[PDB]
């Protein structure tokens, strides 16, 4: 199916030879639609080669590249002579052949030859040989951009994607304000989408061998904005329709534009306005493909089954051909579902719906599987709706995607694929995935899965880049799919078990992995990484950066603990940086190509819809007088152990001439606490700690952490006590056996204080309280003892380089 | 600070739109202050973009005026008012930074720089470059000097005051292979000549040190050019040598002459020695230089198996003896240093002293830590206490040789400390290669100067002042984090330390601190790609470098011991692991690569060479860094089924895809999802068009044999009821015991009672989770078989959570519990 290669080769043809490319000849009885594709492969070829093809107006070269559809005399003069059958585009659908061939006709000795089945595969060939040359489809649309060769040559032998297994394949612009409308407004300078805007999306569609668009349709009307919005894109071979609810080929906002002047939108009262809206409908779209929507609902069974009469009579009436010959599509969506549980007509494509979430609602039994006018599937990646909305990112795990639409397909439904992909942008990859499915759904499975972001990365970005890509790509969109940011809040994951923390680092973690390739890229293809690989997964690690900071902040300040202060710090920052991120894409990145295609409110959500008028600072509390809030922490022992840090003290008492002093920072921890200054005596002072633990346990071993001082004002060492109020103490030596003499230098000495530390262990008595409250009491009894933590050990410590979590405190 | 960058009236005008102005230095200066003038001028050239002028006589309109207090143009100058020789007289290495109106003959209004000695006049020179944006560290860490338009100069009179350690110096050391590797790459050397001294001068009086011990493991700072003392000695610095390195002469000058030479014994070949003791003493007139006495063994080790007090005194009294006869003066008037490293201090616990005017230099432990202090008595001790630090080391128990691995609230406390217990004549840190150690020692030299400057509330506001200086004022708070951070990570454990078994894995420890540095490194890539294109090498040095090698060298080792734990339990996920430590391994070399080949055009080639990975024992001594042993399940794609899990906590998280065993439906496969789900992954019966009767997936389970009941979590992908009105229907439960089926769908749909309370919150997170309670078979095993069914097509099983007692309401319902197969 690879049939360029960009190195000379023997029995291959040179498209482009030395920096030369040969010309285009599209015989002048082809669709207006095959010269404008052609028109873009003489300008891809430019963007490969660097000499711009010439696109022949006769037979007058020796070498040259034609495309042509069945059905011409002209072709049917070539595939006579010759060798090409017939049977294999005779009726078929949406196909094309591309092969190499001497001799095609008389003034000509060798060519790359691509004919269509019909116009559109003539089209979907074009665009392969350019997509194969290096061409992405995504050139415009995410910056790719073209990977530039002095050779270009063609395998021999016969090249198809063969038909598309699903009739009609396409996108919906959906929930499209504010981003798409305001880059829309930015870019072209109109308050609705015109032709220029519509160029751009029917090429990407029929680049990525798609052939059908919902258009626009919030504020927006597709046919009446702009005459030249359906000639554009019939011309083109894009087929248009209109959403689920917006029957016989007019656009919603046609008829609210002038709700004043037309009345209510009810078939019993404004019976003949409304088929007079429907009726200059079907005349406007005559002589293009588009399909009509029908039904109706709003403001009985009977009453339904009466209005699709109707309109399938003025179809009728104004095609004067049978209403089978038009074709015909009616959503199943909210009560007409259950009602079909109902007289359809056979020709009509019946349209199933998704949740709203990317699993399928309900699919066609056998007896139905047989409807003659076939099944559709509308699917979302974005959506506007309960319980909350998703419009900002991409949410969607390659993996569902993947799953629910080879259902989808097994099921028989196969005849009309729409995907409701928001304002396009962030949504290219899953757009790519849905398109490639739909061209065929059993190129696919678990084994393969994977090896299409694969390609898509390694077309995006380069083959060295392809798999480091395809793994940040795969994750994000996985993680994505967890939560939503809309839904995303403090209390989305459990701060308790670790598992808030462990999201938020794993984020991080992605986050960093994509710096490291986005500095390690080509300049060329900076603009393309950041917007489908580095924004979302800075934006998001971003995020959960911000609701586990604003999670940590509530817990702590509950706690009285002042720690609650630099995480109330760490809200604002990634509040701040949320803004950062995507100014730098609205106006930056891409010279501001896409301004206004970021802004989508995403924080402040209170509700499923955004009401909140701008993003907003999740609630955040501070401790009043930090520095005044210290001590009074009282630890509860769970797990079968109590790890304290040295700074969450109960009360201390300091010698005369000391404070007893926190220093941040200081040892493997949170920080170490120490009797200053060093030069006077410690006598009566002492620091205590409040504990609950399990009454009944009478012994427990301490571990006391200290920094590993060494014997400096006395050859005897620092010497400290260890013990429970109520119970006996423990003085201990921490440092005599420190020293540089041989029975100590290699044994005991370099081995502690390489890493700094000094742990001594106690076993220690408990009294027997009546409440199961406890206080250690630990004693310096020598000058510069820095203490940073304690491990009450009851039965569950294990040893941990950092000496195991700390454990639940409160002050 | 009196250095302003935009004009204003009763200030001096040194830059006036890209118009420096001229220097003017008294002939009768020492060629030291010449030489820092010498440089002021070129860094006014690099503030501004034009050269000022040296003076050749007094005139000019505005210019820069520096001298030193007592010759006769500089009382001629102070007399000219209103300056008293009481702030200056008598003083040590002070400095007094006056703007002066009509200052002498020729001269309108000059900036006044009065040193009270040599040293004192150039750190004035340049606490006026370091202010106009030179940095110290501009060569040494290519920091960018702001340009600017306008420069002015505050009115009053400014000083650093008297430093209060009388030395301080920095030790180049264990400087082989990068330092060596480098000075040849740059210099063209393969010694140090006077022009790489030149340079290590320079910054050591720009961040106001005074003292060096030069770099001895194979050069010899005093015999390979007759410049490298001249240099110094003229330039201002003071040289020493180590605590081995007796009597001014280079260890290396007693190994290149070994054969030649007797034996390093003075006992038996006092001769021998006594005269090259002799011939350093004779070379180092004429020098403010420092005299090591005492003797230690023949390189890093002892004179002699064990303390021998009687012989040392020998050795002192005859080299005072030498000192007296070359000086032909007391020896007290030789400056000396007897230094109490490693052994040499059971020498003065055994009771051994030296004459009232030597500095006792006391040491460190190697590791930061002081080892002894004076008490009351002997802070009287008239020659004076010093204090040999380090922030690199070989030897014991491993080598520290790569990166900067000392926290700065360590060196801190440490110094503050050793400073209140009245040592303060000399302070020398080991530097390594010097870098990357460009932090540690601003921080070492700063305290120096003026150990009361710092406390514990004010101490990171120095990391800060250096990060502002380093990457500018708007980078300055987030590169100190970062810095503070990543030297606090390096303090638990060295690189060379730092192993598959350092951190607890089943805690989930080692993961923590994996995940933590990989947050700085992304923290600190965010800063880099902030930066002004001037500042990247620089932050590449000071910050991103030593973070990303660190973090990147935690994750090789956080995935070996994943990959050795998972190879043991014979789970194919160990590949992933194996693969990450390969992938990280290269990725080291990669780090290092670009720091030696790539940043600052090459600059620093073979400055970041040092091995770190493969270390056996305390040294360096194996070929070169080699990849840590993983293992690998071979047939990957075979090892599936046989997982048994073993509870604890009171749960059982169970990923679908370690199940025990599974049978299929006709026509259908098992079948795994990969990233399927919140978690792992998930189990699915396909193809989806086939009917799933008789399938079964099982699970192998160890609770407690007393747990009687249990709650089964069945978390499936939210499929919707598409085939069948009824929905979609599943049994879980006990081989031995009865099945429980579960409808896990009837309620998601657009019923008036399911719409918005159930079916929309449930489908958003594309999840459903039903429990079962469950009665506990009892078994001769002790071991629990616990059997799903999926009952309706395109189901897929994600993960169970067996329950009793343990169990937290968790988003991705609990790490997986322990499990191995087979
Ligand atoms: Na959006
Ligand atoms: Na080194």
């Amino acid at each position: 199916e690879q049939f360029v290669i960009f190195t000379p080769a023997g029995n291959h043809f040179p498209l482009v030879a030395n920096g030369v490319p040969c010309p285009i000849y599209i015989d002048s009885s082809e669709d207006k639609g095959v010269m404008i594709a052609a028109g873009n492969l003489q300008q891809d070829i430019l963007q490969v080669c660097g000499k711009k093809p010439e696109l022949l107006t006769s037979t007058s070269s020796k070498r040259c590249i034609i495309a042509g559809t069945y059905g011409t005399p002209f072709i049917k003069k070539l595939m006579s002579a010759g060798k090409i059958d017939k049977k294999e585009l005779d009726g078929k659908n949406e196909k094309y052949i591309l092969q190499v061939i001497a001799n095609p006709c008389e003034g000509i000795d060798e060519a790359v030859v691509i004919i269509g089945s019909d116009r559109r595969g003539t089209i979907y060939g074009i665009y392969e040989l350019s997509e194969q040359m290096g061409v992405s489809p995504w050139y415009w649309w995410a910056d790719v951009p073209v990977m530039k060769q002095a050779n270009v040559y063609i395998k021999p032998g016969q090249y198809s994607d063969g038909e598309p297994a699903v009739t009609y394949r396409g996108i919906f612009l959906n929930d499209e304000a504010p981003c798409l409308t305001r880059w829309v407004k930015h870019t072209y300078g109109t308050n609705y989408g015109d032709h220029r805007f519509y160029a751009r999306v029917c090429e990407l569609i029929l680049r990525l061998k798609g052939n059908f668009l919902w258009p626009a349709m919030w504020s927006w009307a597709f046919y009446a904005d702009d005459p030249q919005n359906s000639k554009t894109a019939s011309e083109m071979g894009v087929i248009i329709g209109t959403s689920h609810h917006e029957p016989m080929a007019r656009n919603h906002q046609e008829w609210s534009r002038k709700r004043k002047e037309y009345g209510a939108w009810d078939y019993t009262t404004n019976q003949k306005v409304i088929d007079q809206f429907f009726r200059e409908g079907i005349e406007r779209m005559q002589g293009t493909e588009d399909i009509v929507t029908i039904g109706m609902r709003g403001d009985n069974v009977k009453l339904l089954e009466n209005v699709v009469k109707n309109q399938r009579k003025i179809i009728e009436e104004v095609t004067k051909r049978p209403a089978k010959e038009t074709p015909q599509v009616w959503a199943l969506y909210k009560e007409v579902l259950d009602y079909y549980d109902m007289r359809v007509p056979d020709d009509v494509i019946m349209l199933l719906c998704d949740d709203n979430w990317g699993n399928v609602c309900r699919l066609p039994n056998a007896k139905e599987r047989k409807h003659p006018g076939g099944w559709g599937m509308y699917y979302h990646v974005d959506y506007v709706g309960a319980p909350r909305n998703s419009k900002w990112l991409n949410v969607t795990p390659i993996q569902n995607m993947w799953e629910q639409l080879q259902l989808t397909y097994d099921y028989g439904v196969e005849k009309l694929w729409i995907l409701n992909v928001g304002d396009l942008k962030p949504m290219e990859y899953p757009i790519t995935l849905f398109m490639d499915m739909a061209w065929n759904p059993k190129q696919f499975n678990v084994s393969n899965l994977l090896d299409h972001p694969r390609r898509f990365c390694a077309q995006q970005f380069g083959e060295d880049q392809a798999d480091e890509a395809m793994r940040i790509l795969n994750l994000y969109s996985k993680y994505n799919g967890r939560v939503t940011g809309e839904m995303l809040d403090r209390n989305t994951y459990n701060l308790e078990t670790g598992e808030w923390k462990q999201v938020s680092d794993e984020y991080l973690k992605l986050e960093a992995e994509a710096l490291r390739q986005y500095i390690s890229l080509k300049p060329e293809y900076k603009d393309a990484y950041k917007q489908l690989i580095l924004f979302p997964v800075q934006a998001m690690a971003n995020l959960y950066e911000m609701y586990y900071a604003q999670a940590m902040n509530h817990k702590l300040y509950k706690e009285n603990n002042p720690q609650a202060n630099e995480w109330a710090d760490k809200v604002e920052q990634a509040f701040a940086r949320d803004k950062a991120l995507s100014d730098d894409y609205n106006n930056i990145m891409s010279g501001g190509k896409w301004k206004n295609m970021m802004i989508q409110k995403h924080i402040g959500y209170t509700s499923w819809n955004d009401n909140f008028p701008a993003d907003t600072l999740p609630k955040i509390y501070r401790i009043e007088n930090p520095e005044k809030a210290v001590g009074g922490y009282v630890f509860t022992g769970q797990d079968g152990y109590i790890a304290i840090e040295a700074e969450h003290y109960y009360s201390a008492k300091a010698a005369p001439d000391t404070e007893w002093t926190v220093i941040p920072y200081m040892g493997r921890t949170l920080s170490g606490m120490a009797l200053m200054p060093y030069t006077q005596p410690t006598d009566g002072a002492s620091i205590s700690y409040k504990i609950k633990l399990p009454k009944g346990i009478d012994k427990v071993t301490v571990h006391v952490i200290v920094k590993s001082t060494l014997a400096f004002h006395d050859r005897k060492g620092h010497e400290y006590s260890i013990g429970f109020e109520g119970g006996k103490d423990q003085t201990i030596n921490f440092n005599h056996n420190l020293n540089e003499l041989p029975e100590n230098v290699y044994s005991i000495y370099y081995p502690t204080v390489a890493r700094r530390i000094v742990e001594k262990k106690a076993k220690l008595n408990v009294p027997n309280t009546s409440d199961g409250m406890q206080t250690i009491t630990f004693k310096p009894l020598d000058p510069g003892i820095v203490l940073e933590k304690l491990v009450v050990d009851y039965g569950g410590y294990k040893k941990s380089y950092l000496f195991m979590n700390e454990s639940k405190s409160k002050r």
